[PDB]
């Protein structure tokens, strides 16, 4: 859907920005600094699950650019594993949110964050 | 969810970028320049419906900035009407996509685009 590689870069940066807001806005909740409303979090995690499926299709071959490392492309199977593993961490977060289980939410949130940090150290300049 | 007004600006710009890609990538399909796969479009419009609910909460009071006109805030009921009417145009697009009805898709797509253009002329610098 991208006329030029720059358009893919702009898309994925935007998707990642949104994905980061939907994740990070729950930090006060997980820490107990903000109240836990199970319905609120269930709805937010549904938004996060949609967003978390979006960036990866905008790292197609030849879309080198932005803050992305060139290792994203040469090691296609491995980058894929990190994005697929991140989404299966998101599936666990959804399950926790759907259950309205704060303790399960906190644990799943920590796992998701670790997956963010890993892919970052690895595939972000 | 925004530490400073700039963070709201960045969020809404990103949401609007995503929303624009999910809408505009269907243009070749509506024009017949690309094939119509009803399942593909149904899934894409589901993504667009999620995205189309996101920008508006990032125009909260005091988040003046970006390319947004100051009329977004002083006329809160009217801006609201344009975003609510845009989303009800998206509901009609979803219905068309869910029905797998190309003619209904084209008509709904045109209505959505007109709603984009209107709010733009009005509330974008
Ligand atoms: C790889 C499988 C990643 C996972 C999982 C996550 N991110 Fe990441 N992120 C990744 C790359 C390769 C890039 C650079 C994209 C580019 O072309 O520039 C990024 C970027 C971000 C950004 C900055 C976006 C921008 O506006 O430019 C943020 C804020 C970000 N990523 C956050 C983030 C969070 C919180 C994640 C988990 C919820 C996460 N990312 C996962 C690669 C990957
Ligand atoms: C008001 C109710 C709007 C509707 C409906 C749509 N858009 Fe819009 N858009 C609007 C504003 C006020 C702004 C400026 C935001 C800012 O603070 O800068 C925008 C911006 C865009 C952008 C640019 C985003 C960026 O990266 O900076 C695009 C590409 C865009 N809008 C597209 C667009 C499309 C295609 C729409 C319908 C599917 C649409 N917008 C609706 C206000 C409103």
């Amino acid at each position: 859907q991208f006329a030029k590689p720059e358009d893919a870069v702009k898309y994925r940066q935007s998707a990642l920005t949104l994905m980061a807001s939907h994740f990070g806005r729950m930090t006060p909740v997980v820490k107990g600094q903000a109240p836990y409303d199970a319905a609120q979090i269930k709805a937010n995690v549904e938004v996060l699950k949609t967003l978390s499926a979006l960036p990866w299709a905008a790292f197609g071959p030849g879309t080198e650019g932005g803050d992305a490392r060139p290792e994203i492309w040469s090691d296609a199977a491995s980058f894929k594993q990190k994005q697929q593993a991140f989404q299966d961490n998101i599936v666990k977060l959804s399950a926790a949110a759907d259950a309205g289980d704060l303790d399960k939410l906190r644990a799943a949130f920590g796992d998701v964050g670790a997956s963010c940090k890993a892919c970052h150290q690895a595939y972000r300049k």
